[PDB]
DNA sequence: CATGTGAGCAGTCCGCG
DNA sequence: GCGGACTGCTTAC
């Protein structure tokens, strides 16, 4: 087999490289790196190395990276560039892998591991370790296995084994409910003692040393509690057999009061779990839990308990152990349906970095732009210091705040690449600059054409057009990645929705799933079996077709994010290649794009409807329109359909065969106007909106820019079996807002788009009744806890403290001296409920940590003191009060004359 | 060590016979 | 109480 990296580090003049061998066998190497890079020489000596400006380089080929580095600084010093890859391991790399990597994830140790920890006096802070590690779960990737380390004699109390046979029964039997999927790889390991488990636990780890390394929250509490637990043992040294390199770096956060810390492994690589959600998944939770998240992506009930987390272990270590396990297979579940770890493993290789890398957009764009330049022999330049300097970005359209009953949208695909492609926007293909108009003047096709032989964008740059360039060519490859994997996605939701089709008339048979792939669109010959299957069987292949689906978003939204990620680089002083001319190029050209494109599609349907001066085009937003479709149904009339799908497929087609070609045709010109390189302005029709034929709903409503919601029946090609809210910006989907009020406030919203005034006002009646019988967390608002110390004043609250941080505040004195009561950590989120007058914390709001019940000792209090009418007035009423209104809709009857009768 | 800008809302402070 | 000014948080692109 081809081989491939591992991990790689430099640790002084020495590259430590793990890898795979031709023979699939794990290896391990020391290289004594002998770095090049480059300075400018004179034209007059021949040389085959050319900075990426063609101008001649010479290649100084060093006998250490210590020399390296020093001849950074001595050029530094003298006034001169110093080119090349400067990372040297990135290099290393490069001239090692010098082809496209292909791995194989069978043979890549990755490692998912938790550990439990007794603490009677507060959270057990991973920086002083000074309590026994009692359970570590740590499954294996290669051996399929789960490894359970089990601590039967503590100070905290000696305990009997734990039992597996109870493991796996039922809770409603007793049991622990550990699934019976993995009861069968669960390798069960007891010690009488700390010090023989952890010992053992290190000599496993030398016979089976993680390559990737995971977890939930591992890098602030698992890894840094494991070092400092077994460092105040058996000394530092020891703690160090946890870098395969005997190597770590310790990173201490200070902040004030206490301290905690960040432990860097050499030769893993760590990515907690906790951090590829973050940025993969594209949610925003109120809660990180690993029970809050299980359970949202899982549907699985929380980890139930009796007492404090202090207390199991004595109490119940049959179900602490037990906990201990599932709590890391939930993690591998999670990742089954995610596939983070395959997406970090894809982008790690294919950019040639550490796996960890895949975290910085900016060092996989360097890593990416370094390979391709350096295969055809060109040197990358210098990195620059530059002042952080604002620009400016993208139009959004101001909307009149309104109904809007049938609306049609339409945006480009991938915009800031392509236009990036369009232009042929790259460091090496400026060509010049010219003269600009004002922006008004290219949207309105009166300035003067900027070049008759460059690419231009209306921010004065002119571009290369017979040439490409390396931003154009990698972003390129990545956008086609990007475009394979959610054409696949949107094909399993086309798919999806056939089956959710079939499941109005499931056939009373016995019958299997069918063996099909859910990427594709299925045949006729699908689709006729589908409508024979048995419910069991087609909520089987709704449950595959929703997998293949996920797994598609996953690997098309995050190569999506990737590409624009290159796109918003170039306006970041630490990237290479930094360019503000580069970056208003981009977002100048998308201001104009979408402003024309505006005007064209006005003048288009005034045409087509007869009309002259009406406008179409309700609302945009850096790359897309909101088309107001009300004088194109009424052009027919309303009259002339049969249902609602009737209208949605007129507007489908009218959009497909009327509209795009239009916007087509408008686009064209505007590539000749800025004499582009390539046309690839296509703006897709993407949602078709309006109420069901025959309601009193009103379709849709803008508030005001960013915030509106629409009834849709057919997203970019998905026909829904039932219509789908679009909402953007209402409180509906905003982590703040509390669980129950987002739910309320789109019933609210769904009624007011499909079913009109009277059905709002009825449920608005309702949910006011019913408010108070809410669980007090469902009603709580949420929010981020920044900078908590900066207005803690003696445990009160100083000068400008916002809300949320007074009721921490609150929370902290209620709790004072309490033995185990959860401290809120800074920057994580919290619960927050507004507190009546009077109350007993002496303040007008509480707050604590999310996810979680309030202590007991002050629960009681707060479900007393919570203010319902002020929460149901800020959370609920005075948003629905800005749908409403924005609507031209009241949700409470208005007073009339009609009053004076009795109805 | 390091993707970007645009924009609304909820909060505090401050003014207000 | 209720605006305007300022800013933090969260989010749509
Ligand atoms: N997370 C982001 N970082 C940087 N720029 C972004 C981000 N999200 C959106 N943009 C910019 O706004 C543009 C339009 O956003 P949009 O969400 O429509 O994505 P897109 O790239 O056009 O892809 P799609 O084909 O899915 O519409 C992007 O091309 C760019
Ligand atoms: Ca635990
Ligand atoms: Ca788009
Ligand atoms: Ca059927
Ligand atoms: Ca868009
Ligand atoms: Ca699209
Ligand atoms: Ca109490």
């Amino acid at each position: 087999m081809k081989e491939f990296y591992l991990t790689v580090e430099q640790i002084g003049d020495s590259i430590f490289e793990r890898y795979i061998d031709s023979n699939g066998r794990e290896r391990t190497r020391e290289v004594e790196y002998k770095p090049s890079l480059f300075a400018h020489c004179p034209e007059s000596q021949a040389t085959k190395y050319f900075d990426i400006y063609g101008k001649p380089c010479t290649r100084k080929l060093f006998a250490n990276m210590r020399d390296a580095s020093q001849w950074i600084k001595r050029m530094e010093d003298i006034g001169l560039e110093a080119l090349g890859m400067d990372d040297f391991k990135l290099a290393y790399l490069s001239d090692t892998y010098n082809y496209e990597i292909k791995y194989d994830h069978t043979k890549i140790r990755v490692a998912n591991f938790d550990i439990e920890v007794t603490s009677p006096d507060g959270f057990p802070e991973p920086s002083q370790a000074k309590h026994p590690i009692d359970a570590i779960t740590h499954y294996d990737s290669i051996d399929d296995r789960f490894y359970v380390f089990d601590l039967l004699n503590s100070p905290y109390g000696n305990v009997e084994e734990w039992s597996i046979e109870i493991a796996a029964k039922l809770q409603e039997q007793g049991g622990d409910e550990v699934p019976s999927e993995i009861i069968d790889k669960i390798i069960y390991m007891p010690f009488d003692n700390e010090k023989e488990l952890l010992m053992e636990y290190l000599n496993f780890w030398q016979q089976k040393t993680p390559v990737i390394l995971t977890g939930w929250n591992v890098e602030s509490f698992a890894i840094p509690y494991v070092y400092n637990r077994i460092k105040n043992i058996f000394g530092e040294s020891t703690a160090k057999r946890l870098s395969p390199h005997r190597k770590t770096r310790v990173k201490v956060i200070e902040n004030m009061y206490g301290s905690r810390e960040i432990i860097t492994l050499f030769g893993i690589s760590v990515l907690d779990y906790i951090d590829l959600y973050k940025k993969f998944s594209f949610t925003n939770q109120p809660s990180y839990s690993l029970d809050y998240i299980s359970e949202f992506e899982l549907n699985v009930g929380k980890l139930k308990y009796d007492g404090p987390i202090s207390k199991l272990r004595e109490s119940n270590h049959q179900r602490y152990i037990s906990y201990n396990i599932i709590a890391v297979y939930r993690v591998l579940q999670i990742d089954a349906k995610r596939q983070f770890i395959n997406l970090s493993l894809d982008m790690g290789y294919y950019a040639k970095i550490q796996i960890q890398s895949v975290f910085s957009p900016i060092k996989t764009w360097d890593a990416i732009i370094f390979n391709s330049l350096k295969e055809q022999n060109k040197v990358i330049p210098q990195g620059r210091s530059h002042p952080v300097q604002p620009y400016p970005g993208a139009f959004v359209k101001e909307p009149i705040p309104n109904r809007y009953k049938y609306v049609m949208s339409f945006d480009l695909t991938s915009a800031y690449p392509s236009i990036i492609r369009q232009v042929n926007i790259s460091p090496e293909t400026i060509a010049g600059t010219f003269k600009v108009a004002p922006l008004h003047d290219y949207i309105n096709a009166v300035a003067e054409r900027p070049s008759d032989v460059y690419s231009c964008s209306p921010n004065g740059m002119m571009y290369y057009k017979d040439r490409d360039g390396v931003v154009p060519t990698e972003i390129t490859k990545v956008f086609n990645q990007r475009k394979e994997h959610k054409g696949y996605m949107l094909a399993a939701q086309r798919n999806g929705e056939i089956i959710k089709e079939a499941l109005h008339n499931p056939n009373l048979s016995v019958d299997e799933p069918l063996d099909v792939d859910y990427r594709f669109d299925f045949s006729d010959e699908i689709k006729e079996k589908i409508k024979k299957l048995s419910a069991k069987s087609l909520n089987e292949m709704l449950f595959r077709a929703q997998r293949t689906e996920v797994a598609g978003m996953t690997a098309q939204i995050n190569r999506k994010a990737l590409i624009n990620g290159l796109a918003g680089a170039l306006g970041n002083v630490w990237f290479r290649y930094y360019d503000l001319r580069n970056a208003t190029a981009i977002t100048t050209f998308g201001q104009m794009a979408l402003q024309w494109i505006e005007r064209k599609v006005n003048e288009y349907l005034n045409e087509v409807c007869g009309t002259e001066g009406e406008a179409f085009v309700l609302y945009g937003d850096t790359d897309s329109i909101y088309v107001s479709a009300d004088k194109i149904i009424d052009k027919v009339g309303e009259s002339k359909f049969r249902d609602t799908n009737h209208w949605v497929d007129f507007l489908d087609k009218f959009a497909r065969e009327r509209m795009e070609p239009a916007i087509d045709r408008g686009f064209r010109e505007m590539c000749e106007y800025m004499n582009n390189k390539q046309h690839l302005m296509f703006m897709d029709r993407e949602a078709i909106a309006g109420p069901p034929l025959g309601s009193k709903g009103i379709g849709g409503f803008w508030t005001g820019k960013k915030r509106y919601a629409l009834n849709v029946w057919d997203m970019e090609g998905t026909r829904y079996a039932e219509p789908k809210l679009k909402i953007m910006g209402l409180e509906t989907q905003k982590s703040s807002t509390p669980k129950a009020v987002q739910k309320a406030l789109k019933e609210c919203i769904r009624r007011m788009l499909q079913e009109g005034e009277e059905s709002l006002q009825e449920y608005f009646k309702e949910f006011e009744k019913e408010f108070r019988q809410l669980n007090y967390i469902s009603i709580a608002s949420v929010s981020s806890a920044n900078n908590i110390a900066k207005y803690d004043v003696g445990g009160f609250p100083g000068p400008k403290c916002p809300f949320h941080i007074r009721g921490i505040l609150t929370y902290n004195r209620a709790i004072k001296g309490n033995i185990d009561a959860p401290q809120v950590v800074e920057g994580e989120k919290v619960y927050v409920l507004p507190l009546r007058e009077g109350n007993p914390f002496g303040d007008k709001c509480i707050a604590w940590p999310s996810g979680t019940e309030i202590t007991d000792l002050i629960k009681d209090d707060v479900l007393h003191w919570m203010d319902y009418t002020v929460l149901l007035e800020k959370t609920f009423i005075k948003p629905l009060e800005g749908f409403t209104s924005a609507a031209k809709l009241d949700y409470e009857k208005k007073a009339s004359l009609f009053d004076m009768f009795d109805f």
